[PDB]
């Protein structure tokens, strides 16, 4: 037997979050419809599915396994001839869906009385992600102008990569850049570089500044 | 068998040592007394709601485990077949927590004679603390003073992680903050604050800093 | 015994984009060509031929390994004891290209209706790469100027280095080294060089720089 | 043989030794006293006890492990099957005060003919201390200075880790600690503490030295 | 045919090549030519005779490695439970010179119809080594040439020591010594050599240089 | 022959270069003619009794290991069904003087026909050691000068140690020390030290030096 379930557009959501806010805890929905208690392999997936802070990937993680911990802890895997296969109290596995796999788990889960998985597993994660909010802080560019006395090269350079490490929009990115990257001169180098008023490649300008 | 046990509220307690003293020991005899000689699991609850000095635990609990060793050293179970003895007694990974099951904390603690094993694991933490005490000391955000030659700029940041593992009201923080902060300034620094008198968003102190 | 296919003129295709332009992300939809659905082997062969971008093949390499391990999570891998082999449900490392004799592998894309695998590494493959291309963002020995302070002797090792690993013709190597050279210099150093006029080993030149 | 043994007190004589002397070498002719025989366990017992000199414990470890290595480099357990009357030849472990009880140890060591463990391990013990002593060569917080160019924050973390390092009364300490502290500055940084002339908080001096 | 076999002489010659230019590649076909298509031992010899350049013993060793890998790709073991051996279907290992004793190895190439590892193997070694000319580039102690703003104090240290690196005639070595350590010097530094116009033991110019 | 042989003077011989002038390789026929050719276990000791130059034992220790590598390669075992006993095709760990202990190594080395592995061995042994020599190549302390602008403290600290680091009577510690570290020194270190005349401990002077 199988209910229909978990949409890709509702992936789409979840992804949607992170679209929307990639790395920032504007989340609250949008966890809260993916806290529709869900098993592993939801969660899993969106686990799965998400990037951005693998220190928060990190984060939970380890809050996922001091809560298997502490599920082994709290129920210390009490052993027996498990007579008609059941629940296997779950662990860190189960937490990865391993461990009455999906269907079985579900099976659990739905298994009435259930073995509600993805659900505790979901207090697991529910029991990092606010804390990410409290733990991510970002983040931001703007400031990878030039240190105090840093020098441009690295300057520029680092604001490269930064650039290229930075968001979507490539109109805006080339205009943008200029237009920060102005600043992001330290303001003694910008100085000079104002004082060079344009240039074009970098280079030669930088170049001075090197 | 069942008995009534520990609340949350007497973590609340277990919290009250800790929110009141996270990283100190002044707040201590009162948690010695309520650390009522223990189990494994409640000191295991300890160290679960453990954290603030992370070294603290680190070397207690090597400690500890020497304290284990230490056990075994002095007697590790130099024995073999058994009627369970001594609640069937225990090894230093038991006195670790570990290879007690919930049961045979409570089995060892209260079987009469019991084996004491929240008592002597107790003991080795018990062993530890006070030095931890003894030695351990904080520390400050007030102290990202820009010593010998520290850059602004840096500082920001230095402010600005820190701040970021600065705490309470945040609105408070921030007013303070500057007010910190141009403190925290080295004389020159805060030359540049003095100089700048008023600023707003960092940057254009920071453009003095750059 | 075979339905006779690819070769190394082949591979001088998918060589063809590496010499071409090994960075060209335009390189894809040829690539897309080549990558006819792509079965492991020649899917091993494109990373058995692969070179020159072990950071993206890094990149990419994680992808598969999601993607190995997304096979095994998103096909629970739900297998149990075999009857008449059913070229065994791929792995990650069938999927690596590894599990089932190349054959057997290939048999299984050729199995009617298949196992085939290769398309689905093959969008492991895809997977990274295209981001991978896309945001695999070179390198230029052009970029080799001359910090702000960084002097020559330094700059020789790192042009010299650059050019060591820069390509093409000696000839042009020469003569572009000098005038690039000159030109990577930093204005200072470039003014050393100025300053210079001329000079043929390095070293008297440099003996300046130094 | 259920016996009478040593006591703490004379432990605490031991240890009272490190109490004593710490770090300084001249305590050996009571060394050799409480090294009197000294079974493995309490030889085990005075590296049990042993502190602050990791150092120490280490170099003096290899050379026990050399020891362990040169036993059964000597000797190593040219035997097969133990047959009756024998307290089963040592080796590097039990050297070490390791795979044995007590028992096993005095069994050893009064097993007549012995097996004589203690001054076996004695000698490795002895092995490393001499070194130790020989070479083994502290420390100062005196040198808690700032050196050349050495400056202020620094300084002051200096001593204050290294004040709290330090051992006896925080009210010597402390005045010691300012006495000490203005003069261990560099002159320079002393001249800006004389300079100073007072002060209080640390932070406006330090401020000043920022 | 187990015949009388090769000479050091021949080692000689493969030496050679190598005191001829032992890190440097242009020594080569010459020495391929005189590889005279080796199997393993000799393969090994070479290897074993070979030193120098780890990280060409390396070069060749991925390209073994992964030479290996390819065999092991293109013999994607087909082997089962041999009929009576027939020159065992290598691995990497034999490729290696691992698997099979010499003779068996040897016998594996000069079975007629063989299955001649060495050959192979000699693939694999081929196929690093032109490509290690290709890759391998040098070297020099006179680039010992100073630093940049360094002092002469290492730079002659470091020449001191390179110059132990360095190698041939004493006599030479000194002559030469003072005579380009004049040079290497840092003009500046240089100068102060010439300043010092003589000296003996370094130690006086150099403390001039301190 | 359970035989009368060698010698603490033997030993002290072994240490009579090795204490006379350890980084004197001029020992060398000596050493060899103290090797006799040898054993494991006396050759073992000898390497036992080694110290000095870490990296020399090292060295010797790679020697012995690809000479280990070598004897299989040269001669793997071929092993099989053992009749009596025998010298068990030898490796580096016969070479350990592990396989086949002394007696019935010795046994192989007075066997007759022998199978003499310390001499094997000591061929390996003589593998290494004139590299050492012909390499190894010190050290000195006097090197210890107040840097180019490295500082006194350090100077002197470097000294410290490694005055304690080296050899000799205590006068002589006395009074070099004086003598060796004013003018070790930088010339400007020197004459800040000039510029003291004289002063007492370091200190004062260091601190006024700083």
């Amino acid at each position: 037997m199988v209910h229909q379930a978990i949409s890709p557009r509702t992936l789409n959501a979840w992804v949607k979050v992170v679209e929307e806010k990639a790395f920032s805890p504007e989340v609250i929905p949008m966890f809260s419809a993916l806290s529709e208690g869900a098993t592993p392999q939801d969660l899993n997936t969106m686990l799965n599915t998400v990037g951005g802070h693998q220190a928060a990937m990190q984060m939970l993680k380890e809050t996922i396994n001091e809560e298997a911990a502490e599920w082994d802890r709290l129920h210390p895997v009490h052993a027996g001839p498990i007579a008609p296969g059941q629940m296997r109290e779950p662990r860190g596995s189960d937490i990865a869906g391993t461990t009455s796999t999906l269907q079985e788990q579900i099976g659990w889960m739905t298994h009435n009385p259930p073995i509600p998985v993805g659900e505790i597993y979901k207090r697991w994660i529910i029991l990092g992600l606010n804390k990410i909010v409290r733990m991510y802080s970002p983040t931001s560019i703007l400031d990878i102008r030039q240190g105090p006395k840093e020098p441009f090269r690295d300057y520029v350079d680092r604001f490269a990569k930064t650039l290229r490490a930075e968001q979507a929009s490539q109109e805006v990115k080339n205009w943008m850049t200029e237009t920060l990257l102005v600043q992001n001169a330290n303001p003694d180098c910008k100085t000079i570089l104002k004082a060079l008023g344009p240039g074009a490649t970098l280079e030669e300008m930088m170049t001075a500044c090197q």
